[PDB]
């Protein structure tokens, strides 16, 4: 079943797998990856978004990022699994 | 003339072009693009970024975003050409 997203899972999957392969096709460290993506996203929001709300969306983007970056399952699953 | 962000600029530009090319290829709107990139970056940080510095990278990246996205240009010349 759909994880939680109500947009289009398969569509996002196709895009993510593609974009990831594009980067992996050259292979760059996370440091450089953040460099590329940083300039990309910044310029994207700077141009593809109205100059008035481009800053506001950056704010919510940051919030969404912080709300999406989960380390691990905080609920320690009582799941019996030995190595 | 060269650029200050010449840190793998050759590959950064080419990779960024390809990433944008893929988006334009699939005809993915900004809304969907941000959704994919958001999940992508989050997964990248979750996997390749050490849990010790997951928030360190997250906050510094956010600060960089809100640093780069500001008022439109700090120096405006007269420029003898309107339209």
């Amino acid at each position: 079943m759909p994880q939680i997203s109500r947009y289009s899972d398969e569509q996002v999957e196709q895009l993510l797998a593609e974009l990831l392969n594009v980067l992996e096709k050259h292979k760059a460290p996370t440091d450089l990856s953040l460099m590329v993506l940083g300039n990309m996203v910044t310029n994207l929001i700077n141009t593809s978004i109205a100059p008035a709300q481009r800053q506001a969306i950056a704010n919510s983007f940051a919030r969404a990022l912080q709300s999406s970056i989960n380390e691990d399952k905080a609920h320690l699953e009582h799941h019996h699994h030995h190595h």
